[PDB]
């Protein structure tokens, strides 16, 4: 039977699922680790103990414990990112979508979800890998990993809560794929990791981390890169926050053993209820428990690794969206609302700048303000609104990724860069939010192919282009098909720095994605803050 | 006889001069002070001792001792600014152009020449006041004043070389006008001072200085304002340079008396030969001996006076040219030449920035560079060239004048602002130099009316518009004639900040002349350098 597969861990039984009036195999909720429960909370994951008999892999697994957004109850734009399954600490599972008939040795793609390291699920509608598996004839894997304190509490020097264990979850899932995907028709030699937001940052972190480098061939990073300021913290910072969490729960702080014991006795929701209280600044686009720069997962600082060329050298494909900042301004910045144009006053602009750049001294704030203010028309609410959007997106996503790109490309074996700037015809969010952080994903997973979802024909076409790029790149290291009459997506070179717009218009090629602003964020401002 | 005039100092005999095939009276080389010679070098000027008999005022007076530009021997563009008469320490004279027949009580305009406080002459072709006197029916006066060490050596606390004596020359000439111009048909109640470059800065300095305020009604400032960074120095800086001059001439430095005695024994040319050696920085658009902020001529710092409203409250008319920087880059900055396009490399750009902003620390240089570099195309020589031009003009002229304007306008009785951006059809300088510092003057003095000088008809018309503006403003406080079908040159208000282009195209009105760049120069950069 096509739905029965013997892996080194035991037999698994999947399910036949429909897709675009055809069918493929699906194996949902396969365990790649022991459940990290009780005295294993905060610890590194252990490999799943093999099982006899058949694992029922016909339903999605539980989602990991996490914050649940209830800002807009019942609003699809908001709810589409929340857990659709029940939450559990027992959550280290992966899902596999296999074509039918089963292939022998084909290209593998492994999805790492986003959610700012505090949230995320392998099981969301928007990450249903059947469309991609079916259309591009690839084995699509989506892994899971612990988020929040559960995955990233970091008391360095201790083995009970070392930090980064969420990233170790990810790696173990990749180990399992390396070891077992051949039984699903996957080719372990040709595995591509891809992710968005924290998943994109995670992808870049597996490129950097020596322990992870050998378990994949290529990488795709979507609106995330390992050097993003929200994506990691020093071990001293991990320590401060870990203790501050403990302090918020009236824990005994006299030692690491006593603090961890206290944090382990708690019900998960008691940790989630105060998670956000530990941030050291009044900020946006910052999350409480993120990867620590521990000297283990990362031999040295991210920046020195990028300079030295200390990272996996292969092909990468990556890019960003037109309006990466808007989501975070809506939630955290005064002046912004879901149901208004959100024209921003003088006062709310200054507030939003402080919030966007929490380490910036008075002078740093003047510098940002000077960069993003139209002085001809400096009290226009639309320009103020759009300026903050750009500030947040440039600082947190675009300019960090552009630094990564310029650094990686000096040593890598091929880079392809995109700017996704199509606003979906069916987008539930207001127009001022633009091309939103996260909303390229639905195109990458083929949702525009499903006709009851209400996308345009031009949008179906765009999704097909994108899926084919992604797949063809996973397979060959180049998103272009050798013959196509369609114009070539050019390589990104240090010298010419070419990228493409991804939208419904015929492909236009550009150069130097946001150089001026990114010179400010990457070179000038840091140096400004260092001199003060 | 129309050419004989009794003044409180004695009778003077002028000359009938031709002008646009008509004639008017001219009184050239009238003394307003004692010759500041011998033991009076560096001292405040004394009033001219009255004389019996007739003063022959039929020829131009000597020019004051000064540096002579010989960068381009015989080049009219260069030579037009050098002394056309013999140089002498005996140089405190003024010239008067009177209409014919003599008026009874008409509007007076008093020209204060530029030259960076190190040079200048009342007697240059380009400042021939006959065209203006004749066309607008005004009494036109041009004064003179000591430049260089001779006029601005500043050993504060001593009375032999107090500093600012050049400005006292200017004031005494204005005293003389106040006292005696009625005899020439001038109205002392309606005297307008106007000047360019250091003359414009001088005009603004007489607005600020209590001792000068009562001697004029209105003011025009052309490409100069009192707060320009090149226009003044602290008393400690005046002292350092004075001593450094002395040191360059092997003078005894044991005291002020001994140093001054040494400097007084020298032939003037020995002081001029080393004048430039005393600048404390490798710089451009900086001059050795300029007005000191002495607490006497200026009761307090320029900035606090502007804030408090401590200045004469009246009408002002002022503005700047499109390309104020080019002249100085040609002379001082590597890469720039008279006979090339002067496309500027990476290296020469960085050099020019250092030269343009001599007090700027490393970070200050990055900040300027970030502001003026097109990062899309950052190795284009034309953009590099044009960027430096803008840097120099914005920093030294436009942005200082815009600060003055915004500050003055809060307390003043009417401001009118212009941007002169017409390049003369007959300009001898190369095209890359643009609309050059100083080249609006010929329009203000009516040279486009003289047909053998080779200006266009459109240029004659522009000169007539400008002369009429200048005169009509001198007369009424408003450059607009009440009835004219021609569009009104609007008032500059704090709120709307309107100005006009001055060129051959039909008048267009604009707002906020270079806000963005001037926010950088006036607010951000200073604050940056203060925090470091
Ligand atoms: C593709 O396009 C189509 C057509 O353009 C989209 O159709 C939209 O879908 C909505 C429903 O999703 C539909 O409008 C509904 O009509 C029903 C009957 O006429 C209404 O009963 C219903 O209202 C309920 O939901 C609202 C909350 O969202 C409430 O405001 C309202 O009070 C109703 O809520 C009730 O719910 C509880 C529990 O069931 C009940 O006990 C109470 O009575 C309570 O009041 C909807 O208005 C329209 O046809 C379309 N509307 C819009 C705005 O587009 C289709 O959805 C698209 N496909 C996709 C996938 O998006
Ligand atoms: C208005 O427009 C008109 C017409 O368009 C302008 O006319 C220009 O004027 C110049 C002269 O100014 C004239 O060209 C001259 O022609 C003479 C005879 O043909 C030449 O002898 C003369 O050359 C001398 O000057 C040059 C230096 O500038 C030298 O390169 C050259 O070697 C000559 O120099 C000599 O000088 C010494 C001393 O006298 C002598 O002993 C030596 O022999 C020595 O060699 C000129 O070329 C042209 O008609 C026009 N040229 C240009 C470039 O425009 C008119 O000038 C305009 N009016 C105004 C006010 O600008
Ligand atoms: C495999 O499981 C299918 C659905 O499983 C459902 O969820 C799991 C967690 C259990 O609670 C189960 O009882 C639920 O039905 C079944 O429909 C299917 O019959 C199962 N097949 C086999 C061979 O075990
Ligand atoms: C007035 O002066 C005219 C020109 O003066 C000339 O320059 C002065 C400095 C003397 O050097 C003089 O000798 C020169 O001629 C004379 O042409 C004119 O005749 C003089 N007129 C009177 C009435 O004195
Ligand atoms: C409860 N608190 C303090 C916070 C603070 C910041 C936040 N930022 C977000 C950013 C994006 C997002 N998406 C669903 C895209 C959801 C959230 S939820 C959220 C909740
Ligand atoms: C001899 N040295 C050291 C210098 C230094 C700087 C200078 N700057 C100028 C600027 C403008 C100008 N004009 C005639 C407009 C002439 C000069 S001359 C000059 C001479
Ligand atoms: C990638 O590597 C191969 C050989 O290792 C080389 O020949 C090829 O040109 C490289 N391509 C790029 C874009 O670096
Ligand atoms: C100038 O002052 C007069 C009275 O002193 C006043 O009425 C007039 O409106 C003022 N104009 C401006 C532009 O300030």
């Amino acid at each position: 039977s096509e739905l029965l597969v013997n892996t080194k861990s035991g037999k698994v039984m999947g399910t036949r699922v429909p897709v675009l009036s055809s069918h493929i195999s699906a194996f949902l909720g396969i365990p790649f680790a022991e459940p990290p429960v009780g005295n294993m909370r905060f610890r590194r994951p252990e490999p799943k103990k093999p099982w006899s008999g058949v694992w029922n892999a016909s339903t999605y697994p539980n989602n990991c414990q996490q914050y649940v957004d209830e800002q807009f109850p019942g609003f699809s734009g908001s709810e589409m990112w929340n857990p659709n399954r029940e939450m559990s600490e027992d959550c280290l599972y992966l899902n596999i979508w296999v074509p039918s008939p089963r292939p022998k040795s084909t290209t593998v793609m492994v999805w790492i979800y986003g959610g700012g390291f505090y949230s995320g699920s392998s099981t969301l509608d928007v990450y249903n890998g059947k469309y991609l598996a079916y259309t591009e004839e690839v084995v699509l894997v989506s892994l899971s990993y612990r988020v929040g304190a559960f995955g990233f509490l970091a008391l360095h020097g201790s083995q009970e809560a070392p930090g980064n264990v969420g990233l170790l979850d990810q790696r173990m899932a990749l180990q399992w794929v390396h070891d077992n995907i051949q039984f699903f028709g996957g080719d372990p030699k040709t595995v591509t990791i891809f992710g968005e937001s924290a998943g994109g940052a995670s992808v870049g972190m597996h490129i950097l981390s020596p322990g992870s480098r050998d378990l994949f061939r290529r990488a795709i990073l979507q609106s995330g890169s390992p050097n993003c300021p929200w994506a990691s913290v020093s071990v001293a910072e991990g320590r401060r926050r870990a203790v501050e969490l403990g302090r918020n729960l009236n824990c005994n702080l006299n030692s690491d053993e006593e603090l961890i014991h206290c944090l382990r006795e708690k019900k998960p929701q008691e940790l989630i209820d105060v998670e956000w209280n530990v941030l050291p600044f009044d900020s946006i686009f910052r999350f409480s428990f993120v990867p620590v720069i521990d000297g283990e997962f990362f031999p040295t600082s991210l920046e020195s690794m990028l300079n030295s060329g200390n990272f996996k050298k292969t092909q990468i494909l990556l890019g960003v969206n037109k309006d990466e900042g808007s989501f975070f301004l809506l939630y955290g910045a005064p002046g912004f609302s879901k149901d208004s144009e959100s024209k921003i006053s003088r006062e709310d602009f200054m507030s939003g700048v402080k919030l966007s750049v929490p380490h910036a001294n008075d002078l740093g704030l003047d510098a940002v303000t000077l960069q993003y203010t139209d002085w001809m028309d400096d009290n226009n609410g639309i320009k103020n609104r759009d300026g903050l959007d750009d500030i947040v997106g440039d600082h947190n996503v675009i300019c960090p990724l552009m630094h990564f790109v310029n650094k990686y490309t000096k040593f890598g074996n091929g880079t392809y860069l995109y700017f996704f700037n199509h606003r979906a015809s069916n987008l539930v969010w207001p127009e001022w939010m633009g091309v939103i952080h996260g909303y390229e994903i639905e195109f990458v997973f083929g949702l525009p192919l499903v006709k009851e979802l209400n996308y345009t024909a031009e949008e179906e076409a765009l999704s097909r282009r994108i899926m084919h790029y992604w797949a063809t790149f996973a397979k060959t290291g180049n998103p272009n098909e050798p013959h196509s009459q369609e114009s070539k997506w050019p390589l990104f070179t240090t010298k010419e720095q070419k990228f493409i717009d991804l939208n419904t218009e015929p492909m236009k090629v550009h150069q130097r994605l946001r150089v001026q602003m990114c010179v400010f964020w990457n070179q000038f401002l840091p140096k400004l803050l260092n001199a003060t």
